[PDB]
């Protein structure tokens, strides 16, 4: 069994991850995985499980928001003793607050950083102690292009996701002595909830969840010899 | 159909993503490829061809020294008059001449420039033309971990490499606005004939070829709205 | 008057950057700027201050806490109120937590982003609002090699130097609209308080504030037409 | 006495080196600089010569193409034999040749090749050496924002800088451990005859050449415990 724990899971990317994961096990026998998703919304959480309950893959549902303490501490706990072991983490929660830099407000920063870069930090930070013991792990990061690249109005998402790009960095160096994969996904534009909005024509120009989970799952299953450091998305025409 | 053409096909990672491309169009009925596949020796483009076949796909072998601006000119003629048309361009020929900073000579640079960028540059020339008069295309580059990154023994290989990235980011520039994909994948140590003799370390310190090629023939089989930028691979225990 | 806003003025970099424009302004006399130094400090920016003066510069000191969004007002509006315009702001206040990965704490994370970002973030904004009316202004951020390069104890302080940069960035964008010049300044290891401890030969192998602050000074002293964009300075024997 | 050579001193940025090195020792009396410049035009070398000595400087002049490798040789063999010792290496010499992707030729690509990489590696190969024996050294290369960011007219130009860049980095590893100092300049657009034309608001768009000089010069001055290892300067409207 491979207990793989996926934040975010219940719209978006993190959705389409979960549901290629269990899709993938359904085609490939010696893969069995226990789904433990987890998002601040329990009805996402019942929508998305029974969707990958109905691939025939295994689920574990916990409501829980990384941005407070108290829920990293219960996901953690929940891993550690209903599992024990953990073998895939996909940091994949996240929000985003975009404006004109003169318009954004203290709200919006902490809002962002709080789960973007605290929550991400506490929870990469818990589970990973775990890896280390186990001498095996994947931790997936889906940053941005914005982790490597401004845009005019994320000057507070940047900030973010540069951030989260420093934490992989450090990771890298954790994770090259205990036999741990380290992946950071930085996708350009993707049709989600995220958007809100989107009109027609501008959802031409984006890409799908979907294809942002083909990859990620196709990287867990290369051999532990090997991983796919980076990967980087974007729509055929560019950014927006 | 689908024309590729895939340079250094004869072995290695070139070998590895031909092959790839055939047992991908073996299981995903719908994906009809033609295998240009182009090497310095014909003994190898007929083995690999054979391969290939053995999928079930068509292949068309053609000797070609990238190097040679005569045969550079001879393959683009080869696909302009054979098919006129070019899905597919798998930049992989390349060379590599190593050693100590003192010790490399005007013969190690020559070689190692006219391959991986004269040869790399006026194929992708050329070809590019077709891809943007269609409107269509997908051009692969394989460069390296050393295209961003140095190698003691690496000056004149980290040159190249950091120079091919510099052609990649240029066309990235002109693919956007004709509808043309762009993929640098950038490994770090596989084990290949490019490396010569290995032992305990060195080969269960190393990728394999076919680690490489998966993800090559999954970005090209993504649907045409999305294009995998770059994909960068490594062993799990870092560079060596 | 050129008016300078220098935050974390009373120690280190900022120390050494405060005490460099008032030597430049004696030796450059067509330079005439007020030195506004700050910091949490208030005996710190004493001393300092008066050794700008002995070097014949305007002075004005006060003490503020740029993670205190109270004093991130009491600084704009000081500049404001007393002098109407801002020529330069230098972003070098900041701090730094270190330890293992699993030794860091909330209160580390907390401090470290209070500071490093949020202080840093709407500091910025507030002043940058100014400069964007003028149509003239400098802004340097003290960032570190820490923001492009990760390190084993610097998980935290890498988040929040990564994301320092991705600020830097954001504003490019705003700054070349409106004349306004950005400067990122990355150091590598520079003896200063920050580090504490010592040891005669760990010491020899690092930079010291005042080869930091004469680059900064110089960049502010080139015509306005050009911006030194960024300043990489190491150890010449690299990274400690 | 420190023995400085420059490449392509006479004219535009090269030029402007060499004069400012004059100009600095002035402030500096236990510095006395022999400039030695090297171009490919004797009559340009004969006005910089009798510039720089002008404002007290010695100098020595050499004609020299380093696209020829006999010029390298006898370049080489001039500071081996007139001193024996070289403080200081400004790899600026450099050529760029522009045109829509179509439109570059092979002889575009080979005289940007052998100047920018061939005759600037192997300049470097055998200068370096002298530093390696002496402990001692500082080696500067002119690149330009073009060796990290495409152009749409810069395919062969990128290649090349990218292509610097990569030699750069490696001589960093070597470097390091031998008190060798490495910087690279990465300049946007510069009023040189590089650019030929004019059109007063164009000219008001880019940097002038003594605005590259005077970090460059500051950078050598800068104690030996420091490195400025890389200078990114651009107009302050952004790339043209
Ligand atoms: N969409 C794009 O264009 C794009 C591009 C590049 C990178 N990304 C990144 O990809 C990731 C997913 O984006 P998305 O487009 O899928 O966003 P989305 O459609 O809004 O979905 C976000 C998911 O993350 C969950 N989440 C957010 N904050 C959380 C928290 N504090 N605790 C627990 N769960 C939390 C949300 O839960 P609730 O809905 O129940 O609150 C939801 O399940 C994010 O890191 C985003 O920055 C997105
Ligand atoms: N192997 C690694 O660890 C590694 C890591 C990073 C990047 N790469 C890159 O991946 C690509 C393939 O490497 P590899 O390890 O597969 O090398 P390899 O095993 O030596 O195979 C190289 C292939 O390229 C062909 N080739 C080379 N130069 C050519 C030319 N001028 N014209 C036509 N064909 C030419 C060779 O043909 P002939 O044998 O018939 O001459 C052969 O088919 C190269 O760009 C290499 O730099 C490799
Ligand atoms: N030192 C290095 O090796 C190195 C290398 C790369 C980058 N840097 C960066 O350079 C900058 C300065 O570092 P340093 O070594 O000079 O540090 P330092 O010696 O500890 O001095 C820091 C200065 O910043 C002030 N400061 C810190 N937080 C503040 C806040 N919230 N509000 C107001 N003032 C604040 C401190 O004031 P108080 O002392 O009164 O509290 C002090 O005046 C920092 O951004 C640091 O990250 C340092
Ligand atoms: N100008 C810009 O906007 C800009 C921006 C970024 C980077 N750069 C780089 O800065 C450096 C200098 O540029 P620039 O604008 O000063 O060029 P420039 O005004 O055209 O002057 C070039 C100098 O280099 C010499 N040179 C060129 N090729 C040579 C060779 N093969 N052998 C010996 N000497 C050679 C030229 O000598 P001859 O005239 O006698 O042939 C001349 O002295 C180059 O590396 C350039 O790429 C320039
Ligand atoms: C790279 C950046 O475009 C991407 O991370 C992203 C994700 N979600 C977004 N959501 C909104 N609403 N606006 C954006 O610009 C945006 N942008």
């Amino acid at each position: 069994k491979h207990i793989l724990l996926i934040t975010g899971a219940g719209k978006g990317i993190g959705r389409a991850i979960a549901l290629e994961f269990a899709r993938a096990a359904r085609h490939h026998p010696d893969f069995e995985p226990v789904l433990v998703l987890s998002s601040r919304t329990a009805a996402d959480l019942e929508k998305i499980s029974l969707e990958c309950r109905a691939e025939g893959a295994l689920t574990d549902t916990i409501t829980a928001d990384i941005s407070d303490m108290a829920d990293v501490r219960r996901l953690t706990t929940h891993i550690v003793e209903r599992y024990g072991h953990i073998d895939c983490l996909v940091n994949n929660a996240g929000v985003g607050r975009f404006g004109a830099l003169s318009d954004l407000t203290e709200e919006d920063f902490d809002y962002t950083m709080n789960t973007n870069l605290k929550g991400t930090f506490f929870l990469t930070q818990a589970l990973f102690a775990l890896m280390e013991r186990q001498h095996s792990g994947h931790i997936f990061f889906i940053t941005s292009v914005a982790a490597t690249k401004a845009f005019r109005h994320s000057s507070i998402y940047c900030m973010s996701k540069f951030g989260q790009r420093g934490l992989v960095e450090t990771m890298r160096l954790y994770a090259r002595k205990c036999n741990v994969r380290i992946t950071d996904v930085q996708p350009g534009a993707v049709y989600t909830p995220m958007w809100g909005k989107v009109d027609d024509e501008m959802q031409a120009l984006m890409m799908m969840p979907e294809d942002i989970a083909a990859p990620v799952v196709q990287a867990y299953l290369q051999p532990s010899r090997t991983v796919v450091e980076e990967i980087i998305l974007r729509p055929t025409s560019g950014d927006i």
